[PDB]
RNA sequence: CUUCAAGGGCGGGGAGCCAUGUGGACACGACCCGAAUCCGGACGAUCUACGCAUGGACAAGAUGAAGCGUGCCGAAAGGCACGUGGAAGUCUGUUAGAGUUGGUGUCCUACAAUACCCUCUCGUGAUCUAUGUGUAGGGGUGAAAGGCCCAUCGAGUCCGGCA
RNA sequence: UUGAGGCGCCCAAAAUGAUCGGGACUCAAAUCCACCACCGAGACCUGUCCGUACCACUCAUACUGGUAAUCGAGUAGAUUGGCGCUCUAAUUGGAUGGAAGCAGGGGCGAGAGCUCCUGUGGACCGAUUAGUGACGAAAAUCCUGGCCAUAGUAGCAGCGAUAGUCGGGUGAGAACCCCGACGGCCUAAUGGAUAAGGGUUCCUCAGCACUGCUGAUCAGCUGAGGGUUAGCCGGUCCUAAGUCUCACCGCAACUCGACUGAGACGAAAUGGGAAACAGGUUAAUAUUCCUGUGCCAUCAUGCAGUGAAAGUUGACGCCCUGGGGUCGAUCACGCCGGGCAUCGCCCGGUCGAACCGUCCAACUCCGUGGAAGCCGUAAUGGCAGGAAGCGGACGAACGGCGGCAUAGGGAAACGUGAUUCAACCUGGGGCCCAUGAAAAGACGAGCAUGAUGUCCGUACCGAGAACCGACACAGGUGUCCAUGGCGGCGAAAGCCAAGGCCUGUCGGGAGCAACCAACGUUAGGGAAUUCGGCAAGUUAGUCCCGUACCUUCGGAAGAAGGGAUGCCUGCUCCGGAACGGAGCAGGUCGCAGUGACUCGGAAGCUCGGACUGUCUAGUAACAACAUAGGUGACCGCAAAUCCGCAAGGACUCGUACGGUCACUGAAUCCUGCCCAGUGCAGGUAUCUGAACACCUCGUACAAGAGGACGAAGGACCUGUCAACGGCGGGGGUCUUAAGGUAGCGUAGUACCUUGCCGCAUCAGUAGCGGCUUGCAUGAAUGGAUUAACCAGAGCUUCACUGUCCCAACGUUGGGCCCGGUGAACUGUACAUUCCAGUGCGGAGUCUGGAGACACCCAGGGGGAAGCGAAGACCCUAUGGAGCUUUACUGCAGGCUGUCGCUGAGGACUCUCACUCCGGGAGGAGGACACCGAUAGCCGGGCAGUUUGACUGGGGCGGUACGCGCUCGAAAAGAUAUCGAGCGCGCCCUAUGGUCAUCUCAGCCGGGGACCCGGCGAAGAGUGCAAGAGCAAAAGAUGACUUGACAGUGUUCUUCCCAACGAGGAACGCUGACGCGAAAGCGUGGUCUAGCGAACCAAUUAGCCUGCUUGAUGCGGGCAAUUGAUGACAGAAAAGCUACCCUAGGGAUAACAGAGUCGUCACUCGCAAGAGCACAUAUCGACCGAGUGGCUUGCUACCUCGAUGUCGGUUCCCUCCAUCCUGCCCGUGCAGAAGCGGGCAAGGGUGAGGUUGUUCGCCUAUUAAAGGAGGUCGUGAGCUGGGUUUAGACCGUCGUGAGACAGGUCGGCUGCUAUCUACUGGGUGUGUAGGUGUCUGACAAGAACGACCGUAUAGUACGAGAGGAACUACGGUUGGUGGCCACUGGUGUACCGGUUGUUCGAGAGAGCACGUGCCGGGUAGCCA
């Protein structure tokens, strides 16, 4: 047959593609060498067309002008202080060992001084709760467990922008314009509708997948598709 | 040669070798033309699909969301009236522009290898558009019709494989 | 009275014109019995000649003689002699006293062909012999070129842009070249400036051979000259999406490839950007030249200045809105000029830049001030954290003001105020799950004077003739002018300026016919039309009143329905005002006041999809795609998913409120049951599970064989259905897990089926409601429901109408005639046909007849199975391609073990390789991971292929695909069909072999076991089909035995004849045996079925052999046994295609024709039976005999280089088996009305409701509303509703692609007539100069058909009820021909009214599509 969409994909054309020209900042934290003494003011609050979420943009006491990931309730104005002693405050970043146990955090670290990997998204958070000399167990906003360097910087509180899921979309046409802002090929013709050529899911008199849905994890590229290595399916049970 | 044995098979009392013509066979293009393929390397996004950059376009009218206001009633929460406001993949619209339902009209050696006329649809948006730019052939692109990729597509075009 | 024979008669119906070939024939020109004489082949006889064969003579196949009664046709094909062409060679010739070639002509040869003469030509040409070969054409939808008919034919008309006319000019020539006048056309374009693209197309002069839809003196044509001038307009510079180069790395390699660096490129209308305005000038340039004035940058000098870089700018989305404000437009008034002349109105102008200077509203801010309720807005809003008010800092226009300007421009005047105000300036508000460039540059940061400011573009077109589309193409192609006037809501219509044009480039003529394209008007009726209101029409703008069901409360809604609408006089209200809006009173005209133009028809029921949106560029716009919403799945990021061979990369400036992979498809109410199969995932004692390493055997080693351990995977267990999917049969469980819950239901799903009931209609296969056992509904394969929406499917009502009854008249362009220009399709030939026949069964050409004087014009298209396309349907080919899958075989990819990298101390610690994070220090991880290699599993993600044959086409079914028997089979042998009956793919250690003894079925008699006797040629038994063989046996019993043995042949069979393997059989020999006294019998079973190649393996016995050589291992071979290919003379092998493609076939199907006629229709014979009695008024079984060619079927003759489908329609002819009408006979005939029958085809046989229907059902009329043929008449006539392409849905089936003789929505209709045919019109010739009048061979007719009513008559008849006829009248209906006094239509002749706009008003006119609209309408033509 032809290509499926999802191998078109990898290509990285046009189409697939981020318009990474119209993006702001890549939201990392601070390096700093060891101490405290690095403070900084909230200038502006900004509107990132990466994540929907805000950002806010705040000039450092060496005069840096960065943008920074924005927890909830943080204003011009106010002052956030980055390093290892710094003021447990909504909107501080300091390593997870000096966090105490059951504070929200954000903008989590994988390894330590990486810029922060996890809980990024509208309202997230990461919840830290045991402690160590060897690690730090942060419970990620999806329910799991992980277990972290207590070395691993962090930002306290939510993230801004939370409850965006809530409203509906309403109309396709609100759909297009977040879409246009992604690197997302919208919209999505179901594969049932496609042509056999197409796609492993087309063909017939009558729309219907061909074999079952729930395809072997061992699968190839080109036949991947469906529900990929389901434990289960459906609501009941 | 096979064979206790027997019986069989093949060969045996000197004609061949070479040359020229000619009949016929096999491989090769194989008396000549005749078709849909398959494969290789190249040339195409001046058409068209989708994306991106930078620009441009949308008479006039209708309907009157939220919010705000004033008056009245109420302890209050509020409610009602009028006004204000001017929302909308909103309506009417041959505005510009886009599209193409019916006539199965005209044309059908055409004006035209997709045209003409009337009728019809959308027309502030998932809108339309110019230019620049990207994606290339079992690969793109596809709101999916196997649609489109320069009158070429259930696998483009050119030349080669090839007689 | 009865029998037999001969000929004839009845029985006896078919479609364009009857037939024995025709004429025609009757003591024959018939038939039968005899007879006589003739005609009539290429046969037969005969003269001569020829070829061939043979004989004699001969070197001869050279002559000559002879023989053929026993030689003489021929496709494919075998054999043989010869003709002609090119060039070579030897030998030998011809030619300027005329070669070859060509044209016409003479002679020879059976012929291929040879040769001569005359003319032309003007330089080469032969012959014989031996060679050479790019050596011979009528054909291939053959190739190239040329040419004819077609034909003086089509086109030069059709487009909302209908364009011209009269004079004159120039010229050899003028409809179209130029001037004037008159008349028109274009208004977002037909005007102005440009981008791209073109490329000299621009200007001048000279031209007409080319080009130009005719002509041309003209030109975008031909030729020659000429023409584009920049510091300040673009390029140039900057950066955008992004591109390239270099380096680096990959790659076998590169002209290849991703990342990372550096550099460069990347914007001419339309991103950013230092600077120019006014006028004049040329045939052609112009912010470029010239005049005037101005500005920018750099640099030099001089003065100033020490500031200098922070900041600002460049620099930014969508929606609403205020303020400032120019041009324009309009109003007032004044001046200048023009126009008009019943008025005094109308038009044009009244100018003046860049720049320099100056003014500043908005915003922000400061001082003052002191609000407790005030300030403020179009709106939001503001404030003791300090409102209003007052003063102030900062600060805008492409704007005002002054200069510029005793510049420029104007014939002149050379204005002033105002309103609305594009540009431009500056603010306020709102929206985003959307957040709306960058860089160079400028500012910040003065002034003089002088210098420099190079390079590239610059013409013209920018389109119904300069671009793309082959064209001077009705197509396509971006930007700015969006503010010219009236009009009106308007960038709308209509009209008109400025400007442009008469080049959407052929004309002239005919009241101008038919016919066609566009269109106007049609009385009465009003959808009767049609699949369907298709087409057309109706409605319409604005204000007032008023407005249902339902609803998601938004909507429905402009629901529906009703009223009003002009002009004139004078006014009121809102507002600063408008040349803005809203109203009032009085008067007044028309048929009509949104008077033209512009401008919705309305309502209801149902299906689908919720909605806006998307789509098959070019037959599908839809119910299909998308969508929000719902849901499930995967993944913590060193992720999941995806791309790359690699280096690397997308997602990702992203992080679970994420984004990947799928399904369902808004909201609302819901979403049952099943985990057996399949899928996915988890688990797993045990079983199974590869390679490496390890152990055993083996080999001096190795191959090799076995074991041990055992990963993923599998087995097994569990979870899971919003995962593929399933939800029945039976009974009061069974398959295979469950056994259909809510709902919905004859559905776009229901076969039956037009289901039943109801609504509605005269009538309703439709539609809607209800019922509903549902062939075969049903829950995110989502069920139900639903307001709103829709160029979606169906139905009903009101309104409207030429859709129809039923057609008419008119308008414009064609059409017809003339001038000019000038194709193409098509063509084997011949061709004046017609009716029948025949023929490969569908003939202009054959046969027989009939008809037919030639030529030409116009026509509509009957025929040429017309022209167009090597049929898409169907089959076939060891054809192709796309697609599917649990087809065959493989290839990527994923998972997993093992080896290398890889290190120290069956579980563990470490750090040093290696990986990742961190800028770094250092941190995480760590011998793992990555990478290289190998092994096992999964693996249509991808590739190559296969998926047979037979067959009354193919599929399905079957196997007549290898074998045996009987019959078919025609008394030797051979013999077919999807011919009839039926078998074999073994079985047996005895059921084989021999010998001895013996005789069986069945029956009878004596004591179904057993015993004795008799009869008993064979019916018993003999393994199994059938046919055949057998009695001291081939059967039975008994005993002994293993010949069912080894080896090698002969022959027949397999395969008649007649080649062919395996297999088989009969018959021998050699060896060894068994039995018997022996002869002898035993090469399996009495005979005919019970079977298998090569390669490879295993097995048996002996031997041969392996590369210099010996030993060992392991191999190669001679002979033979076993293992299977049943498609059985042997491939390892599944499907779909409607997305399709090719080669062919009428070798083969679908239509139709043709044959047949079982079927169908009709008839006839006999006449049981009943009809109260009565066969025969009427009905009529069984059986028998037929005719037709309307049904169906059969066949495969005709066509696959195409004979267009069903139904319908329109128009023509016919048949009779007659429905009516006429004339008749019978009656179970009183009458009336009927029933049955006969003759008869003249005429008629109609309108409607459902359905695509044919058919049929139904309604009301009727004299009756008959049937059938003409290629199921009729698509070069129409329609396109059904069938039957490509899109889609439902049900069913399928793992799937996809299918269905199921349903459903959508889905294209080519061509200029050569021949023939006919309708009409002419010109010639014949009869043989004229005028007028006739005749009538023949030809056509339906010219007429039918009904109702009155008198007869309430009469005959009949108890009554009821109720006729002859005849005479009047009318109606259908058809026919003609005509227009009358009625009616038309009437773009004409007259009137009136809306808009333009000519100043008036008068009088143009335009509004070929009349703006409305009213009336003569002639004519018409019903
Ligand atoms: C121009 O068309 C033809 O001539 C055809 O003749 C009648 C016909 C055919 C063919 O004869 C022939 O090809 C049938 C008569 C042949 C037949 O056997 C059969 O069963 C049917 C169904 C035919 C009817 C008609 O069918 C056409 O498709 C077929 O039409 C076509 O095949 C095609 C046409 C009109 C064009 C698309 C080429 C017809
Ligand atoms: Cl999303
Ligand atoms: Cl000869
Ligand atoms: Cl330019
Ligand atoms: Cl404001
Ligand atoms: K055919
Ligand atoms: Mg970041
Ligand atoms: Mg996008
Ligand atoms: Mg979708
Ligand atoms: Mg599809
Ligand atoms: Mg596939
Ligand atoms: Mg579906
Ligand atoms: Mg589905
Ligand atoms: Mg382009
Ligand atoms: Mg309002
Ligand atoms: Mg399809
Ligand atoms: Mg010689
Ligand atoms: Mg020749
Ligand atoms: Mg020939
Ligand atoms: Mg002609
Ligand atoms: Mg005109
Ligand atoms: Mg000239
Ligand atoms: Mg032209
Ligand atoms: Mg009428
Ligand atoms: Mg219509
Ligand atoms: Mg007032
Ligand atoms: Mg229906
Ligand atoms: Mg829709
Ligand atoms: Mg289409
Ligand atoms: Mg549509
Ligand atoms: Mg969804
Ligand atoms: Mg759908
Ligand atoms: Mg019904
Ligand atoms: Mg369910
Ligand atoms: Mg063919
Ligand atoms: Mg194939
Ligand atoms: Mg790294
Ligand atoms: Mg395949
Ligand atoms: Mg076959
Ligand atoms: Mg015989
Ligand atoms: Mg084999
Ligand atoms: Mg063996
Ligand atoms: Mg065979
Ligand atoms: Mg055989
Ligand atoms: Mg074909
Ligand atoms: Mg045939
Ligand atoms: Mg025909
Ligand atoms: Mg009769
Ligand atoms: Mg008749
Ligand atoms: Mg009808
Ligand atoms: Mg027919
Ligand atoms: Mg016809
Ligand atoms: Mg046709
Ligand atoms: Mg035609
Ligand atoms: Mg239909
Ligand atoms: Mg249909
Ligand atoms: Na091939
Ligand atoms: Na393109
Ligand atoms: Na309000
Ligand atoms: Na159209
Ligand atoms: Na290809
Ligand atoms: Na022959
Ligand atoms: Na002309
Ligand atoms: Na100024
Ligand atoms: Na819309
Ligand atoms: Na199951
Ligand atoms: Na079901
Ligand atoms: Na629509
Ligand atoms: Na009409
Ligand atoms: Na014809
Ligand atoms: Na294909
Ligand atoms: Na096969
Ligand atoms: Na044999
Ligand atoms: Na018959
Ligand atoms: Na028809
Ligand atoms: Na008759
Ligand atoms: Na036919
Ligand atoms: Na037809
Ligand atoms: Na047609
Ligand atoms: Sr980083
Ligand atoms: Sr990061
Ligand atoms: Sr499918
Ligand atoms: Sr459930
Ligand atoms: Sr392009
Ligand atoms: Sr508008
Ligand atoms: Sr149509
Ligand atoms: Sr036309
Ligand atoms: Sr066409
Ligand atoms: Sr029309
Ligand atoms: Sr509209
Ligand atoms: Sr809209
Ligand atoms: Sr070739
Ligand atoms: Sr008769
Ligand atoms: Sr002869
Ligand atoms: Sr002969
Ligand atoms: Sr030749
Ligand atoms: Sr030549
Ligand atoms: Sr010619
Ligand atoms: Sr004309
Ligand atoms: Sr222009
Ligand atoms: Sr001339
Ligand atoms: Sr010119
Ligand atoms: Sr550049
Ligand atoms: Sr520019
Ligand atoms: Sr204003
Ligand atoms: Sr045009
Ligand atoms: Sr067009
Ligand atoms: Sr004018
Ligand atoms: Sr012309
Ligand atoms: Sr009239
Ligand atoms: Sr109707
Ligand atoms: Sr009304
Ligand atoms: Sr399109
Ligand atoms: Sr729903
Ligand atoms: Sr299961
Ligand atoms: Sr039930
Ligand atoms: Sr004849
Ligand atoms: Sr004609
Ligand atoms: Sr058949
Ligand atoms: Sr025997
Ligand atoms: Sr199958
Ligand atoms: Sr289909
Ligand atoms: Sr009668
Ligand atoms: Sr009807
Ligand atoms: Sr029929
Ligand atoms: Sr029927
Ligand atoms: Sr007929
Ligand atoms: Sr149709
Ligand atoms: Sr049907
Ligand atoms: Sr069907
Ligand atoms: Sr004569
Ligand atoms: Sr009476
Ligand atoms: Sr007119």
């Amino acid at each position: 047959g032809r290509r499926i969409q999802g191998q078109r994909r990898g290509r990285g054309t046009s189409t697939f593609r981020a318009p990474s020209h119209r993006y702001k900042a890549d939201l990392e934290h601070r390096k700093v060498e060891d101490g405290d003494v690095i403070a900084g003011t909230v200038v502006d609050i900004e509107h990132d067309p990466a994540r929907s979420a805000p950002v806010a943009a705040v000039e450092f006491e060496d005069g840096d002008r960065r943008l920074i990931l924005a927890p909830e309730g943080v204003g011009v104005g106010d002052e956030l202080q980055v390093g290892v002693s710094a003021e447990i405050a909504p909107g501080n970043t300091l390593p997870l060992a000096e966090i105490p146990e059951g504070v929200p955090v954000c903008n989590v670290e994988s390894s330590p001084g990486d810029g922060g990997k996890f809980a990024r998204a509208s309202g997230v958070n990461a919840q830290l709760l045991t402690h160590d000399r060897n690690v730090a167990v942060v419970k990620l906003p999806s329910g799991e467990m992980k277990r972290l360097d207590p070395q691993c910087r962090a930002t306290i509180g939510v993230v801004a922008g939370g409850g965006r899921t809530d409203k509906p979309f309403v109309k396709a046409g609100n759909k297009h314009h977040k879409m246009k802002a992604r690197g997302t090929k919208w919209p999505n013709v179901r594969g049932v509708a496609m042509n056999a050529v197409d796609h492993p899911f087309g063909g017939g008199g009558r729309q219907h997948p061909g074999k079952p849905k729930s395809i072997s994890r061992n699968a190839p590229p080109g036949r991947k598709v469906g529900d990929i290595a389901s434990k289960r399916t459906g609501r009941g049970g």
